[PDB]
């Protein structure tokens, strides 16, 4: 029903769990969800939808980057009727505290693209996640004794970027992370009136080169998508 | 101390509220503090210390505009070694269900100023209220069964902006309301690794002409006041 | 009648003088204007109306910074029908030359502020000071024997500038010094078809009563030339 | 090898198609190569290496959007010493005699995008293609007998365009078609001394209103593999 | 010496008076100069040196545009050593009131280039004449009764301007009259510690060579008399 | 007809030649053209008109910097009727490779100035020469067995360009040549439905500090193109 999305309305939970790689939206369905459903698969993109807890949940890619994302986030907000997204990610450490398998929440997020400024009359979109989501996220992971940190991320336009200089002054100004999305969704929900997360796992340090072995990585991954999952279930009231 | 303010490290507490008006200030210090002291009048600022049910506050105003809040706030995180700022003040409406006398605290603001993209070179800083903050803000307001709405602000450089536009525009996105400090108080205090939130009473609405007619007013500012002196409290 | 000032049309004279402390304003109003009458103390900001050798003079304050005078100027040019605002502040000295006390006449203002790209679709406009006014202001200073140096200022966002490498810069281009204020008011006089200016005392620089009454004697004066 | 690509050096040959869709990746591998192994599929991208007409040929996916193929384009050229990457995507028509099923050859594009005013000093980067490459895929649409048109492209960062005049003015201004991708990889070829191209199938009119696709898509293909023949002597 | 100024430092007088076209010059040399010579004509510049009324003087064409002004105005402060220039241009009116063929004085000059952005890291340089320059120019017009308007103008780099808008803009805001060079010209000046202005006879229009240009050149060059008198 | 040509329409043939140099055009029209009329000297322009091989060809200065340009260019293509301009000009080389007297084609040109960004919402226009133009002068110059270097120009609003550290960004890139015009001249082209181009000889180098037989190499291959159209 659009060009990137098969499914038609109703076809997804109004709560999607979002990731960059597909092959880890695969992998959510398959390891947490019951009765998982593939409902769209345009360009390699896996969204499911099952239940989790008895809830309606669904899970799919966005791809890599802020353009990409800005497709995806739209067309479920539009089209699909969805409610709230949680981005469940990947990230690079800036704090020097933060370090690989560490957990990360989102209040806001920072960017270098300039599809906020073409939105927002060339001046400066706080890009915020919905208030909600993050207590929600918060509150999921005390119940569950992991502990996560909450604060600034940046999104990238440039995995590798030209300006060396800039991990620095995101350190200067406590950013906790760095990815490539959130930037781009938090004001799409807003522009519709719905609701947006984002909770990552740390992969890398940019202020260092870290350890982060072949396979760990998943332990953490794990806990991110279960508190991921039960602050999903917290929203839905109402 | 400072070219601005004439006390020495110290004489402020770890929590100081702030406003525009420094008359605001005044009525807080000689409404609601206990033994409170006039610290700093340099530019008739109006800056006081005392307690609040026996907790260290401090009270000043910080002008009007982004530049005048950039100077009292750095100086205060800098100088005076306070962990937390939060801003006490008015707003100009601008989603359609916001009208005047209702109470916002802001998550965030939004601005149309340069100072961030010169602060972070030439990108897009998100000027965010300390999570801290905006929680202890809401609970408080939960607390004294004060209706209180959370969202996102917008600090202007034009009072009478000549973008006529952007009052709609900033409404399509569900901007809560205006004002003309948050978008600088929140990356100073990062800078600072301290913390800021910013709480407002409704005094118009920039999408009609509403509710100016009313006595609330001192009974929003009241109800204001008593969420935000709660709330430092609870950050103590 | 605005929500910045309780006064009434008429309650300005055409000419106000504007400096950035409210108590400044009150000590230039007690120190030289006959009967002054406070005609607006809304936030604090302490706005008289007197005359001075006879002639009708208005002083206020007009807080830190680019917004918080932009607000003030407009209103005075738009409601209370003033005609000409002169800035009579402080400022941070660029030139090598200039110093403590040094009196400087703004010819126009740079700045760093975005508010004069979002009135003129981000071209760049250049805050000029009325051309009338520097006259005023220069023959007055020549009349009284007082040495004022005439050329550019920059109206800064930041006063705690993280941007270190600036000040050089205002310096290779002799910039005189540095306020928060001028490159606001101009190009609002312009939009309203009035008259600004900005004369400054030297209080602090930037690199390396006495002048502030001959500051205001100057300033007092010109505004007496420009009737 | 890199966080996107789990491939070592020479895995890749010097010559490397790409386009937005990794099934488009994948059936590319499976139709147009002989031997195609699988080198890659990381995130699910899609790496294939095998040969055509005799010579090494590769082909993935990008992703869709500038930041996406910054990405991989970047890691083709550094790590993979990838001489040459031809994008064979779809795109949206501008002109008005440019339509559907139509073949686009882009000689550069334009972006909305910020990424290249960050790697030129904020000021104007030509994103240019390689004139070998146009001249070989122009070459080969010529001796293929397919009809191609040549000209400027439009890489957008926002699908759902929120500024709508911008279309019209791309039309006045005579923009061949747009898609998310050229202006982030022709710079980079630049960057690394390598050579990029790009080709493209009309997928819609972004002025006005599943099989071809196969025609026109197969006939694209062509011209891109013809090409590469060409460039990889 | 440069490689748009084939003559040696010394060849230009102190102050030089500049417009854009070159043939002007030439006139100007011929109508006004007491022994002119050719100085300079890389590129068909027509630069020439004489005196007026005893006094050293050059005058030569800068081209159209900021860019071509800043080549020319840099050479001369630095190589050539020059202590001011005056602008002797046209420009077309803004200001509804300023009618063709009136005679503007530049205090300042807006611009839609990126130049001053360049030069002032990105930030709002107000291009502005040199106060004495100015203050020459109206005392000149006032004692030769020349009426002659005092206020802003706009250094385009669109003479064909593809935003449509902007000139009633302008208005709005009392720029007097448009020109392609002072914005370029103004900071180069204070770049050299040396002096600049511009003044101009509106020759058309945009929202609705014996007389007005003649009495532009004796503004200039009587102003001219003036600045030399210190220093 | 226009406030700097003073030519009426017919005047100009399809093709243009433009150079910065008011002294080059007249160099060029007395050398190459023949039967050249002066068409247009208004601002000492020097635009003429003749035929080179039997084809009608002018040739006139274009002044320096784009803003100059962007009034003949934006004049010819619009009230002249013209079809193609070739720029015909000098450049500083970027590429450590490029000497002296050497002959780039441009396929496209950068810019700091603020020109496109005006004509475009803001955005990147990619100011690409017209490839029909691009062919011809290659095609030409293998045709006289000239070497030609073929890539990215970039156009300064600034001879004397404050940011000293720009000419080595703009060699990480691999820009070939700086000139001041091409960049206001390819989109102008666009916007008229015309063609156009741009080809240089190297006056100096930027990065690592005659005249004729390079300059007649030049001329020879922008003409031979201008046949071919
Ligand atoms: N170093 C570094 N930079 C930018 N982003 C990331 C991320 C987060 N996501 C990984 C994907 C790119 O590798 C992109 O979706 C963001 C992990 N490490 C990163
Ligand atoms: N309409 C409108 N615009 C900008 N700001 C405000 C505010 C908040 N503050 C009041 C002061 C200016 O009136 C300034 O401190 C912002 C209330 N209504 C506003
Ligand atoms: N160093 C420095 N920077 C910016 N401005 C000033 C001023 C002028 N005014 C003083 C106020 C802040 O100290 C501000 O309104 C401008 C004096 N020294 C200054
Ligand atoms: N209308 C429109 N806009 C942007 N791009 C395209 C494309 C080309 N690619 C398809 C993907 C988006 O659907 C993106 O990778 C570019 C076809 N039609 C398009
Ligand atoms: N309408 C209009 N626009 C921009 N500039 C001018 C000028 C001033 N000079 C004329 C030259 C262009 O014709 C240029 O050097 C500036 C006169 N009228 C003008
Ligand atoms: N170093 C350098 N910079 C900018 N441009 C050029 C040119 C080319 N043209 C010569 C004229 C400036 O001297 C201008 O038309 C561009 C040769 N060398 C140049």
């Amino acid at each position: 029903a659009t060009p990137h999305n098969s499914a038609q309305v109703g076809d997804f939970a109004e709560t999607v769990l979002m990731c960059g790689d597909p092959l880890r939206a695969k992998l959510i369905a398959e390891t947490y969800l019951e009765n998982p459903k593939l409902v769209n698969n345009v360009r390699g993109i896996q969204g499911y939808t099952g239940t989790y807890k008895g809830k309606p949940i669904s899970v799919m890619g966005h791809g890599m980057g802020l353009p990409s994302i800005c497709i995806y986030a739209e067309e479920l907000y539009s089209t699909y009727k969805v409610k709230t997204i949680i981005r469940v990610g990947t990230c690079g450490a800036i704090d020097m505290d933060i370090h690989t398998r560490d957990i990360v929440i989102f209040t806001s997020a920072g960017t270098n693209s300039k599809i906020n400024r073409i939105r927002f009359m060339d001046h400066d979109y706080p890009a915020t996640a919905s208030f909600d989501v993050v207590c929600a996220l918060v509150d999921a992971a005390k119940e569950l004794n992991i502990p996560a940190k909450v604060g600034k991320g940046f999104s990238t336009d440039l995995f590798y970027n030209p300006q060396t200089e800039l991990a620095q002054l995101m350190n200067k100004f406590h950013f906790l992370a760095v990815e490539m999305e959130s930037a781009g969704l938090f004001p799409i929900a807003d522009l519709y009136g719905a609701r947006a997360g984002c909770i990552c796992t740390v992969s890398d340090h940019i202020l260092h080169h870290e350890e982060t072995t072949a396979e760990e990585r998943q332990n953490s991954f794990q806990n991110m998508m279960k508190i991921a999952l039960e602050a999903a279930i917290k929203l839905h009231h109402h």
